[PDB]
């Protein structure tokens, strides 16, 4: 009844809000990672390795909001 | 009844909010990726490769909000 | 009844919010792509190619909010 | 009844919100496109071509909010 | 009844919100267009031409919110 | 009854919101137009001409919110 | 009854919101107009003339919110 | 009854909001007016004259919100 | 009844919001007024005079929100 | 009854909001006042005198919100 | 009854909001106070004295929100 | 009943809000960590070690919002 | 009854909001404190002493929101 | 009943909001701590020690929101 309607919105906002910060975060990090590559091309293969560890780290932040959204939609215990 | 109306809005806000951050994020990253190419054209083929890995990474952030929006509209378990 | 009124607003906000971030994102990227062209005109044909891949990438972000908005208005399963 | 009142507001906010980001986006891009022309007048005919592809790209973002607003007002399936 | 009161507010917010972004956008673009003219007066007649194409482009963004506002007030199909 | 109270607030917010962006926009543009005049006084009569075309352009943005506000207060079709 | 209470708040927010943007706008413009005078005192009588045309332009933005506020309080047609 | 309670809040927000923008605006302008005086003390008597015309201009913005607030509290026509 | 409860909140938000902008405004102006004094100490007595006219000007902005707040609390109505 | 509950919240928000702006304001002013002292230690006793007049000026802004909060809590005329 | 529930939230927001601005304010001031010490270590004992007077000044801003919060919780006259 | 619907939303917002700040935080830190590596490649193995301790530190911030979200969904004491 | 539910949320927002500003504040201060140490390592033991006095000062700001939150949860007089 | 539903949301927002500021704060501090290490690798072991004291200090800010969230969920006195 109500719970079915409630968990369904919490599934929308969980993934809706989660992408706000990291969406911005990965942006500055990647862009600033590129500018450095442009400045020092010889450091490229060395540079991405950090940007990669970095991008994955922030990508996990929106994953938690994605997982809880699905645990709300599919694996919901309360309905 | 109510759930049908609730999941339908959560489908709107999920994809509505998801695009906010990465929309900004990809912007700074790409633009800053271009400026570097302008500075060092010889590094172009080397530069995009990072911008590409970067753009895809952030593009996945709005995908989660797109997928949940569809799982709300079409594949909805609660209706 | 209610669902018809609910899905109709979720169609408005889906496309309303989707344009916020990428609208800003494409702005900085394009403008910064132009400044570099002004600095290095000889790199133009090389520059746009990245800005193009970039602009399309962000243009897809508002497409998801456009598609869900239409799937809400026209192809709505819940009404 | 309600749907007629609901779709009518969703038509207002769809075009209301859509203009926020790109309104800002085109601003920075164009202004930054001009500054470069001032710096390098000889690159003008070369510069606008990118700014044009850019401005149209962002102009499409508010079009989606305009189209859905009209599809809400005029060709509204739900009323 | 309700629809008459609903479409009347959607007419207020449509033109209310539409001016936010482009109001800021045209500002930076024009101001930055002027600074460049001050720097290079000889480029003036060449500069405005881009600022003009630019200003009109963003002016169209608030037009969509103006048109829908009027289509809500005067040409309203739902009342 | 209600419509009279509804159109009356939409008249308040239409002109209330419209001034936000352009109020900021004209500010940066004018101020940046002055700084350039200070830098190059000889370009003054050449400079204002662009600032004038610019200021009017943004002044029209708040006019649309002013006109709709009046069309709501005085020329209201719905009351 | 209600309309009297509604138009009375719309009179408060009309003048409340109108001052936000231009309040900021005139600030940057004037301050930046002064800095230029400090840099080039000899350009003073030439500088203010633009700042004056500019300040008045933005002062008109809050006038529209002031006029509608009064047309709501005193000259109200709906009460 | 209601109107007495409504006009009383509109009196609070009218003067509450009015001070937001100009409060910020006068700040940047004055501070930037001072820095210029520090840079060029000999221009002081010449500088304040612009800052004075400027400060008064923005001070009028909060006056409109003050006047309407009082016209709501004391000279209220609707009560 | 209601009006007594309504005017009482409008008294809270009037002084609550009024301090937002000028609180920021005086901050930049004063701080920027100080930096200039540090740069040119000899201009001090000349500098404050403008900062003073400036600070008072912005201080009046929160006064209007203070006065209306009191006219709501005491002199109500 | 209601008034007792209403004046009690207005006492919370009066002091809650009052500290926002000046809290930021004193911050920039003080910090910028110290950087100058670091740059010119010999000007210290001369510098603080302005920072002191400045800090007190902004401290009075939160005092008005503190006084009204207390006049709401203790000296309340309406209960 | 209601007042007990009302004063209890006003106690939460009073101390909740009070820390926003000064929390930011002390941050810039202190950080900028240390950068100057790094630049001129010999001025340290002279520098902190201003930062101390400054930090206390802003610390008093959150005290007013703390005191009113307690006067709401413990010394509450209205319950 | 209600608690089941309440804890379900608190599970959505807990993980929704938690990612906002650190999402931005890790972004600036990582990106700034990369730029330094580009500047000094020889410091890379030395640099990441700090960025790693840093990234984990901020990653724990969204973990608390993830854990409470799950403790709300799965091991919920109140239902 | 209600008070128990009211004081329980005020306990959540008190500690929820309190961390916003100082969380940002300590960030800039510490980071700026580190950059100075990097610039002048010899000043380290001298530098932290100010950063320590500074960090504690801001840490007290979130303590007030923590204490009131607990005084709401545990030592609550109103239930 | 209601308290069980109320304390459950206050548990969500307490950790939801707590991470906003420090999430940003640790970001700037850490990133700025690494840039300095890149500039002066020899200062590394000296640098982290401050960044560590700093990171922990801000990490405690989200701990208070985590603890109260748990004291709301598990150790709740009011249920
Ligand atoms: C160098 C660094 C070293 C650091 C490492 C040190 C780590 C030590 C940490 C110790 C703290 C844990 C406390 C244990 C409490 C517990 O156990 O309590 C047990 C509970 C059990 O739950 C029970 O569940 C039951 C269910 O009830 C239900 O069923 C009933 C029917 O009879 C009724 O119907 C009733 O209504 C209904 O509620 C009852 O409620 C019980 O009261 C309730 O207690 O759960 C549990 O198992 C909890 C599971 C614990 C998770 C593990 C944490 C992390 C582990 C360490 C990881 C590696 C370390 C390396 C780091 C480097
Ligand atoms: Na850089
Ligand atoms: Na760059
Ligand atoms: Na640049
Ligand atoms: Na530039
Ligand atoms: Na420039
Ligand atoms: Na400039
Ligand atoms: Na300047
Ligand atoms: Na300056
Ligand atoms: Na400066
Ligand atoms: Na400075
Ligand atoms: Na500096
Ligand atoms: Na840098
Ligand atoms: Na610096
Ligand atoms: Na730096
Ligand atoms: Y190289
Ligand atoms: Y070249
Ligand atoms: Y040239
Ligand atoms: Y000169
Ligand atoms: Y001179
Ligand atoms: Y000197
Ligand atoms: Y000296
Ligand atoms: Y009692
Ligand atoms: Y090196
Ligand atoms: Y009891």
């Amino acid at each position: 009844p109500l719970i079915a309607a409630a968990s369904v919105i919490a599934a929308g906002l969980a993934v809706g809000l989660a992408s706000i910060g990291p969406g911005v975060g990965q942006g500055t990090a990647a862009g600033q990672a590129v500018e450095g590559i442009a400045r020092q091309p010889e450091a490229e293969d060395k540079i991405r390795g950090t940007l990669l560890l970095s991008l994955a780290f922030m990508e996990a932040l929106t994953i938690y909001g994605l997982v809880v959204a699905l645990a709300l939609l599919f694996a919901n215990p309360f309905v």
